């Protein structure tokens, strides 16, 4: 259906400020701290500890096979890398620290693509 192809067109420019969403918080942790999942070779208990892992790596991948509805779903990805961190490593720690710098630059961007989704629909 033509209703089917305007909604999918939707879907696909929603993905193309998604990806441009994804690029801008993924300067904010120039470390590459947050780049690719925790290797549960490295640290084999990782998920005793954290049931649902997350990374830029991964979110990417459900990006680019539109995967994410609305900003919604790609905000609750965002902070699963934040507060995965959080809770795994302690306050003292380099990888806290970038987390917490990465949720309060995160926060700017975040802000204006909620007005851009509402704004052009």
């Amino acid at each position: 259906s033509m209703e089917q192809v305007a909604m999918e067109l939707r879907l696909t420019e929603l993905t193309r400020l998604l990806r441009s969403v994804l690029d801008q918080l993924q300067d904010k942790d120039p470390a590459r701290i947050f780049a690719q999942p925790v290797s549960l070779k490295e640290v084999p208990d990782y998920l005793d500890h954290i049931k649902h892992p997350m990374d830029f790596a991964t979110m990417r991948k459900r990006l680019e096979a539109q995967g994410y509805k609305n900003l919604h779903e790609f905000e609750e990805d965002f902070d699963l890398i934040i507060d995965n961190c959080m809770k795994y490593n302690a306050r003292d720690t380099v990888f806290y620290r970038a987390a917490v710098r990465l949720r309060d630059q995160g926060g700017v961007v975040l802000r204006q693509a909620r007005r851009e989704v509402d704004s052009i629909g």
